[PDB]
């Protein structure tokens, strides 16, 4: 929630905004 766990540099970041982006629920 506040920050990844994970070292990553924005992989969900700009894949799981893909994800809602694609979700789009209004």
């Amino acid at each position: 929630m506040k920050f990844y766990t994970i070292k990553l540099p924005k992989f969900l970041g700009g894949i799981v905004r893909a994800m809602l982006g694609s979700f789009r629920k209004d």
